[PDB]
């Protein structure tokens, strides 16, 4: 009772967040050689579908890091807030893989 699937392909590793700063943090993912050309990290504010969206426009951004480099540092983040990160293993023209890494920033001396 099985179809059968065997194919070697480069995949991303457990994306964890270290040095979680009050309004910043750091990422670290393991990937094999010649896996992807670059890495596109997209960090957006996770909003609940149960509640209504805020009338305030939130600009989105991303980081650009080569395969040889597996790091990502986000700045200008909210305090004590959970951000939804998602890295993409650009294998060239289009993204090949995509991992999800969650992290909660620290709550320090900040203002509104």
């Amino acid at each position: 009772g099985s179809s059968g699937s065997s194919g070697s392909r480069p995949r991303l590793s457990q994306l964890s967040v270290t040095d979680v700063t009050t309004s910043s943090l750091r990422l670290n993912w393991e990937a094999p050689p010649g896996a992807f050309d670059s890495f596109l990290l997209r960090f957006g504010v996770p909003s609940p579908s149960t509640l209504e969206p805020h009338p305030r426009p939130l600009l989105q951004r991303e980081l650009m890091v080569p395969g040889t480099r597996h790091s990502a540092v986000l700045r200008d983040l909210r305090s004590g807030t959970l951000y939804s990160l998602t890295l993409y293993g650009l294998r060239g023209p289009h993204k090949a893989d995509s991992i999800q890494g969650t992290a909660r920033t620290l709550s320090g001396p900040s203002s509104g």
